DNA sequence: TGCTTCCTGCCAATAACG
DNA sequence: CGTTATTGGCAGGAAGCA
């Protein structure tokens, strides 16, 4: 499934197939589905299948049109981080990865996923 | 060259377990 | 039914793309 590389006490897990390296073994296993397709994640709204559960989730939010990311400076909402970020940078000349929280991520309500 | 999707360290929520 | 194992959400940078 994988092998290990250790440099300066640091442990990395190497994918047998593509030789990508991971700090986290769980990352390796998650990534490896791409090669093996042991598990499948079918979009419940269309024919598409995904090698990662989170890819399907992001895809399914596109079908529902829920806009979970809201700019706190003007109230506009966006379907993902990327649209929200580029809005805030270009319209508000600010960075949401900065020290201030410039946005809110709402709970997913248009489908059923894990709640924080 | 701006959408669009992908990626992975981290770890909370969920599941399996015994 | 607590304890241990797994799943997958998330940020935000990278990669892909027409
Ligand atoms: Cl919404
Ligand atoms: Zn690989
Ligand atoms: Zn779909
Ligand atoms: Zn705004």
């Amino acid at each position: 499934d994988h092998y290990e590389l250790i440099v300066d006490g640091r442990v990395y897990y190497i994918c047998i197939v593509c030789k990508r390296s991971y700090v986290c073994l769980t990352s390796l296993r998650r990534h490896f589905n791409i090669h093996s397709w042991e598990k499948k994640y079918p979009c419940r709204y269309c024919e598409k299948v995904f090698p990662l559960a989170q890819y399907r989730t992001k895809h399914e939010i596109h079908h529902t049109g829920e806009r979970r990311y809201q700019c706190l400076a003007c109230g506009k909402s966006f379907i993902n981080y990327q649209f929200m970020s580029s809005h805030i940078k270009s319209v508000h000349s600010q960075d949401p990865s900065g020290d201030s929280k410039l946005y809110r991520l709402h709970p997913c309500r248009s489908l059923q996923i894990r709640q924080y």
